[PDB]
DNA sequence: CGCCGCGTCAGACTCGTAGGATTATAGCATACGTGAGGTGGGATGTCAAGGCCTTTTTTGCCTAAAATGTGATCTAGATCACATTTTA
């Protein structure tokens, strides 16, 4: 599943990688919301996969940028 | 053996001049801890009157005793117009 969507993962992280913080780390961050996704997932739902670890690579990225990517620590509500 | 290609590595010295950055990234719910706020409470620090001792300020006082007064009786100084008289 995993080694499957890593396009999908990188995909997405290039949305991302305007300059940021770095190419590689959207990236990795992007696979840990897809291992995510990939223990979480129903086929139940019967819904495509994409969208489901879309969303929670997504979060994954979108919160990793925040925690780190400065020198000084703002955290997420500012 | 002797190229050839690629890569590594230095490029003088002291002063002065200016301020200075930027993109876009979801959203709400749970639940937990730490910062700025209260709060009585030991405990410390202050400020105004009183009891121990010595010193200081009044102040007794203690007797040597030298000093302070009594006043009629004197005394040895002190004068002034005339008559010379001396000395530089």
């Amino acid at each position: 599943m995993v080694e499957a969507n890593l396009r999908l993962v990188i995909s997405i992280a290039k949305k991302y990688t305007n300059r940021g913080l770095q190419f590689l780390d959207l990236i990795q961050e992007g696979n840990i919301g897809l291992m995510k996704a990939v223990d979480k997932f129903e086929y139940r739902r019967g819904y495509k996969f994409s969208t489901y670890a879309t969303w929670w690579i997504r979060q994954a990225i979108t919160r990793s940028i925040a925690d780190q990517a400065r020198t000084i620590r703002i955290p997420v509500h500012m």
